[PDB]
């Protein structure tokens, strides 16, 4: 999920 999801 996010954060941390380079596609978010």
């Amino acid at each position: 999920g996010c954060p941390x999801n380079p596609k978010c």
